[PDB]
């Protein structure tokens, strides 16, 4: 015989009198079958041919016995390599065994897994592969920036931006705490850092145990508690080990089994790191993730768990190749950086030397303007936080420094040419790079099968998770319902929000105006004149209803905010809101058709404003606010020269439709309106387009109230605004335009800063068709994001599920 059954066995002579002692290896004189049967059977985690029906022994990490399935010890393959049961691999794409009433959930994390590495090499990862066939699919999923582990960790189970969470750096540096914050310190468990309330936390406040493996922040005390079963984190553990670990925790009775669980590989984000994003070390780590991913698929059908969970296999974000050729340094911007700290890389910023004692002394603005416009090629635009493109949302937490550098792809900003932190994968960057796009993919009872979906963004996962265990999330960031599409049946259907403040009237009543308000017209010298012209305003029941049904075509914005005294303006070619209190529209809706002659419009005929009659003269503007305001003049909401008809220019030139613009932002806004609108028009066979002001002096995303606006017109109640937005809503289908649209919509926003220099685009002496347009794509957001600054809620009227609709307005345009 062999050594199968009698190992060190010195007792024990087989086939020519061969043996299984310790000592037959000093000897030589060891049957052929040893080693593999008596030494490499212990230090593995899969049973094979010399391993199956083995004698139990005392190291091994797992066994391959006959007796192992009662003794609930048995490798992960033990049913399909010694039972010759069909593997998970095997089996074609799809159930819940007794005690597991609810399906669990677990949210599985690859660091730095980014989409591209799924498309290319798929075939190469055949168990992730065979999840993406046969479960759900998206095309990849965003990440918040910066791309970071921590930050991005942290908002996939809060479902919190990086500014309401806390974590908005692996470093980072708290003056109120007087801390410094590292992944290699002891200070990232102080609960002080982790703010909202993280998914483990959610599910046990509600009844349901929650085990972690090596999430970010499980090691952390939040609020005060620590998961029911949570890892102290040493990236040393073998892979295999932690999924052996997840599957125990499966196998506790019921009563102690936890019904959420998290998993956390460092791959494939340490390869990346070390050999770049299209390296032999990615491919291999991607192969080894691939395969203890299987480890768990596998162990979960030999315990027939494999269509009962509810799985999420994703990443925190992707990973960029570096270059030492592509680095900007500090000492080529200032003479002496000594004053001054650098968080260094992909997404830097800059704050006082001398902390905590010059933290706020510090001269954030002088850096920022010293850093502007330097170079014709520099590849990095600097910041104030609050300037950065609002999707971002990363202003509003005292952790992130005023000074920020937003960097080129593949580039890296540092203090001096010493930095040798290069030549390697990295990540952090703009998160609408394709490269820091990460992957999303889900398997379960409750998901739908075979189902490709569109892209969306991390913060969303949170309300799903809590929908896949029937909870409540706690108040975040996500969508609720925007993700309802992933799962056959949803836990939650959302609702159109009611209206809060609802609409005043401002009829037509007389003709003429009580007030002339200090506008001149010298057109409309005569009384004559100007009665024919303000009869204009007056619109029949018949042609109210036209306007509305050609500009109003998804029905108007309504007001989610409180107490707002607000009435509609009908015009023929244009619907808006006017904010009373505020003297100004808080937005203008208007469709404009597809033409043949692409030709630019015309500039507004000069020196003809007058009073809005509808509007009564407390509530209206006064042309004499901008003369006697010398550092703001007045713009036009919706474009007066776009008129389709001989005299309908006047309906615009009125009051009502002025809104506050610097000098120079007004360039860039009468170029978009002219030359780039009329574009998007005819591409989108017409376009719908609403605009307004946007408030948000305090930069936390959320319109302001009147009290919080600290910048007024002249010496008026008149705000100025922060931003101006501008949604361009056109038919999907091409076909259609936007007002005979039965299918889906398609959305392009804008969230353009109001600022009174354009040194954002380095203009330089170069035309505006030289950067206007480059300048308003940098500032694209989500519909969401506007509803969020405006205080608005739009689409009531489109007869289309919410839940679609939610879709539409978490959708980000990308270029
Ligand atoms: C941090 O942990 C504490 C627990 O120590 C959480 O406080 C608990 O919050 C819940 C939900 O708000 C409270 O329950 C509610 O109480 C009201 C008042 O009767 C009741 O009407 C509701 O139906 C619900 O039962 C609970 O009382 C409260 N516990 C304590 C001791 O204050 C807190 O929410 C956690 N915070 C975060 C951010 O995770
Ligand atoms: C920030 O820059 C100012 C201005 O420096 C000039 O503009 C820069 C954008 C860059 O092009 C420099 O090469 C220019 O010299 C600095 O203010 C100057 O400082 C020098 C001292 O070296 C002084 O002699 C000048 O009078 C200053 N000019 C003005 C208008 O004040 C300033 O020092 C820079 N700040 C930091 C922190 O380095
Ligand atoms: C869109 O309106 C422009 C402007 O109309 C002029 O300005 C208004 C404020 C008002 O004073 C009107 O009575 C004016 O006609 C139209 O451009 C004018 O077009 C006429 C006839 O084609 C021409 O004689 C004028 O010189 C033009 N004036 C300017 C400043 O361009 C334009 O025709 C209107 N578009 C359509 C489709 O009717
Ligand atoms: N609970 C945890 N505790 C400590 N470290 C963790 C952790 N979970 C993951 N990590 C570590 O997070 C690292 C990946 O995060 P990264 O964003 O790549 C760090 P970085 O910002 O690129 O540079 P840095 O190392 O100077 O912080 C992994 O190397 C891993 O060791
Ligand atoms: C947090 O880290 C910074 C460096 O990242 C420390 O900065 C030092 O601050 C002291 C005075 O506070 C200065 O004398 C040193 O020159 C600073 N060092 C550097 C490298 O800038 C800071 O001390 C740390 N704070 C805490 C509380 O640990
Ligand atoms: C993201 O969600 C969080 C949680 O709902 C919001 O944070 C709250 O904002 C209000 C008003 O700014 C504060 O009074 C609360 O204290 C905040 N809570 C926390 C936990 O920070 C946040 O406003 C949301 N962000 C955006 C851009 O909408
Ligand atoms: C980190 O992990 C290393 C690898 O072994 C692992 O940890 C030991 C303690 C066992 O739990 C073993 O089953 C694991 O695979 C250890 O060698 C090392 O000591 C650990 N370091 C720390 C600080 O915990
Ligand atoms: C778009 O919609 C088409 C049906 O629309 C009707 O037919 C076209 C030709 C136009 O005349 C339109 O005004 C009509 O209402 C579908 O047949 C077609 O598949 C759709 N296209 C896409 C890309 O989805
Ligand atoms: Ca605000
Ligand atoms: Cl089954
Ligand atoms: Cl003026
Ligand atoms: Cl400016
Ligand atoms: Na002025
Ligand atoms: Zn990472
Ligand atoms: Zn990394």
């Amino acid at each position: 015989g062999s050594c199968r059954k009698k190992c060190f066995d010195a007792s024990f002579r087989g086939l020519e009198n061969c043996r299984c002692d310790v000592a037959c290896k000093d000897r030589g004189d060891c049957c052929w079958d040893f080693e593999d049967t008596c030494v490499e059977s212990t230090r593995i985690w899969m049973c094979n041919k010399f391993r199956c029906g083995e004698t139990r022994l005392e190291a091994s990490l797992c066994s391959c016995s006959d007796d192992c399935l009662q003794r609930k010890d048995c490798c992960a393959d033990y049913k399909s390599v010694c039972q010759g049961e069909t593997s998970w691999l095997e089996e074609n794409c799809d159930q819940c065994p007794e005690g597991f009433d609810l399906p669990p959930v677990i949210l599985f994390s690859m660091d730095g897994f980014r989409a591209e590495y799924l498309y290319t090499w798929d075939t190469l990862m055949p168990n992730i592969n065979k999840l993406k066939t046969c479960g759900i699919h998206s095309k990849y999923m965003r990440a918040m920036y910066p791309t970071k582990a921590f930050p991005n960790h942290y908002t996939i189970v809060t479902g919190l931006y990086p500014e309401s969470h806390g974590i908005i750096d692996n470093n980072m540096y708290d003056v109120n705490l007087n801390k410094n914050f590292s992944l290699s310190s002891k200070e990232q468990n102080n609960p002080a850092w982790w703010h909202g309330q993280p998914m483990w936390l959610t599910a046990m406040y509600q009844g349901l145990k929650a085990a972690t493996y090596f999430w970010p922040g499980s090691e952390v005390a939040i609020n005060g508690s620590f998961p029911s079963i949570y890892m102290p984190y040493n990236g040393s553990v073998p892979f295999e080990e932690r999924i052996s670990t997840l599957l125990k925790w499966l196998d506790l009775p019921k009563a102690e089994r936890p019904r959420f669980y998290t998993m956390y590989f460092e791959e494939p984000d340490s390869s990346g790191h070390a050999g770049g994003p299209v390296s032999a070390r990615v491919i291999k780590a991607l192969q080894v993730v691939d395969h203890a991913f299987g480890m768990l698929m596998e162990g979960l059908k030999q315990r027939n768990l494999h269509n009962c969970v509810n799985i999420i296999l994703l990443a925190d974000h992707g990973m960029d190749q570096t270059y030492c050729n592509k680095m900007e340094y500090m000492t080529d911007y200032f003479p002496r950086i000594n004053f001054f700290y650098m968080y260094e890389g992909p997404a830097p910023r800059i704050r006082a030397h001398n902390i905590p004692h010059d933290f706020f002394s510090f001269n954030s603005e002088e850096i920022v303007r010293n850093l502007s416009c330097r170079k014709p090629d520099q590849h990095f635009k600097p910041y104030l936080t609050p300037d950065l493109p609002k999707r971002l949302h990363y202003a509003k937490n005292v952790r992130i420094d005023k000074v920020h550098l937003f960097v080129d792809q593949q580039w890296l900003a540092v203090r001096s040419k010493s930095n040798t932190n290069c030549g390697g994968g990295n990540h952090g960057y703009n998160n609408e790079f394709r490269s820091m796009e990460a992957i999303f993919l889900a398997h379960g009872p409750s998901f739908k099968e075979k189902t490709e979906v569109e892209p969306f963004e991390n913060i969303e996962v949170y309300n799903l998770m809590c929908d896949l265990l029937r909870i409540q999330p706690a108040p975040n960031n996500g969508t609720h319902g925007s993700l309802n599409h992933l799962l056959k049946v949803p836990f939650y259907e959302p609702s159109h929000a009611e209206e809060v403040s609802k609409f005043s009237v401002c009829g037509f009543a007389n003709p003429l105006p009580t007030e002339s308000l200090d506008c001149f017209c010298p057109h409309l010298q005569n009384s004559t004149q100007l009665e024919q012209v303000n009869q204009m305003l007056s619109l029949t029941q018949e042609e109210i209803t036209a306007t509305v049904k050609v500009n109003l075509p998804f029905g108007r914005p309504r007001v989610l905010q409180k107490n707002v005294d607000h009435c509609l303006l009908y015009h023929r070619e244009y619907v808006s809101g006017f904010g009373k209190a505020m003297r100004m529209p808080m937005w203008s809706s208007y469709t404009v058709p597809q033409l043949g002659d692409t030709s630019p419009l015309p500039p507004t005929v000069p020196d003809c404003l007058r009073a809005d009659v509808r509007v009564p003269p407390s509530e209206s503007q006064k042309c004499s606010f901008y003369l006697a305001d010398k550092n703001i003049t007045h713009g036009f909401l919706y474009p007066p020269a776009s008129n389709r008809t001989s005299d309908s220019q006047y309906d615009a030139l009125i009051t009502s439709n002025l809104v506050p613009m610097y000098e120079e932002f007004r360039k860039m806004w009468d170029y978009f309106h002219s030359v780039l609108l009329i574009k998007h028009a005819t591409e989108r066979n017409g376009v719908n387009v609403v605009s307004g002001p946007i408030f948000d002096y305090n930069y936390d995303g959320h319109f302001d109230a009147p009290d919080e606006i600290t910048k007024h017109l002249a010496n008026t109640d008149v705000p100025i605004p922060t931003h101006y937005f501008v949604v361009l809503t056109s038919c999907k289908n091409k076909s259609h335009t936007p007002e005979n649209c039965p299918g889906w919509l398609d959305v392009l926003p804008f969230i353009i800063p109001h600022r009174p220099t354009n040194v954002e685009s380095c203009p330089e002496g170069k035309p505006e068709a030289l950067w206007v347009e480059e300048r308003f794509t940098a500032h694209i957001a989500r519909v969401r994001d506007v509803e969020l600054l405006t205080g608005l809620d739009f689409y009531q009227d489109k007869v289309q599920p919410v839940s679609e609709i939610l879709q539409l307005k978490t959708y980000l345009p990308t270029f």
